[PDB]
């Protein structure tokens, strides 16, 4: 209800994870800039902020699916850990499970691991975008964003 836990090396390089770059904003800018970049939806309607490798995102107004969004894209950074949710919404929207990819495991296996069905790949890719690059381009700490599958029933492939 908080705080999410994300990878830290992994994700965008953004800056040189290594130190933290310079400062706490200038940390968030690129983040910031990292969002407005790769497209993801909503992104200027939160703020972030960077606590070394603890990324913190607000808002308000926006959907929940807009505000997942944006924890994913800021949570891929390469140097941020995790990111605190403090963005609020004002419109209701269907939650998504965390997924952090495992040395191995393509968006097909991981498809098949969250949702029980690999052919669902695409609806965990497509909604990790445009943060994503690309599915079986997915590496070790990207946390993806899972969907939920709702109706079981029918619907997978
Ligand atoms: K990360």
């Amino acid at each position: 209800m908080g705080l999410f836990n994300f990878v830290k090396d992994a994700g965008e390089k953004l800056w040189d994870a290594v130190t933290g770059q310079h400062d706490k904003d200038d940390q968030a800018k690129k983040v910031q800039e990292h969002l407005n970049k790769t497209g993801i939806p909503d992104a200027d309607k939160v703020n972030i902020q960077i606590a070394d490798g603890k990324a913190t995102v607000t808002g308000d107004g926006l959907s929940q699916e807009a505000k997942e969004k944006i924890l994913v894209a800021v949570g891929n950074i390469s140097g941020i850990a995790s990111v605190d949710d403090q963005v609020k919404t004002a419109t209701p929207a269907t939650a998504s499970q965390f997924y952090t990819v495992k040395s191995g495991d393509t968006l097909s296996a991981i498809s098949k691991q969250v949702y029980g069905n690999a052919n669902l790949y695409n609806k965990i890719f497509e909604a990790n975008k445009p943060m994503l690059k690309s599915p079986d381009k997915i590496y070790p700490g990207q946390v993806l964003r899972i969907p939920e599958e709702l109706e079981h029933h029918h619907h997978h492939h």
